[PDB]
C-alpha cells in the first residue's frame, strides 16, 4: 500500500510568472506538513509545493484532523481542482474531486 495521505489546504506562488493560486487537495504525509504530490503553475508548467499548508476545517463535523470520511463535498462548481495541475491525478481518468 502506499503510505495513507492526508488532505489538506495549500497556498501557491509562482514568482516567476506572478500567480498565486489555492487548492484544498494538498496531499500530505500523514500527520506532516511534508507535500507529497506537486502541483504545476498554469502559465510556466513548473512544479511547485505551496509555501503554506493549513488543516482543512471539516466541512461535516467543523473540527482539524477529524476522521470524517468526506471534509470537503466533491465534483463541486464553485471550488473547481485543476487535475491537469495535480501531480497526483493530472495521469489518471478520475480527478482527486471527482
Ligand atoms: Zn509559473
Ligand atoms: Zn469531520
Ligand atoms: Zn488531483
Amino acid at each position: 500500500h502506499m503510505q495513507f495521505l492526508e488532505q489538506k489546504y495549500g497556498y501557491y506562488h509562482c514568482k516567476d510568472c506572478n500567480i498565486r493560486w489555492e487548492s484544498a487537495y494538498v496531499w500530505c504525509v500523514q500527520g506532516t506538513n511534508k507535500v507529497y504530490f506537486k502541483q504545476f503553475c498554469r502559465t510556466c508548467q513548473k512544479s511547485y509545493n505551496p509555501y503554506r499548508v493549513e488543516d482543512i476545517t471539516c466541512q461535516s463535523c467543523k473540527q482539524t484532523r477529524c476522521s470524517c470520511p468526506v471534509k470537503l463535498r466533491h465534483v463541486d462548481p464553485k471550488r473547481p481542482h485543476r487535475q491537469d495541475l495535480c501531480g497526483r491525478c493530472k495521469g489518471k481518468r478520475l480527478s482527486c474531486d471527482s
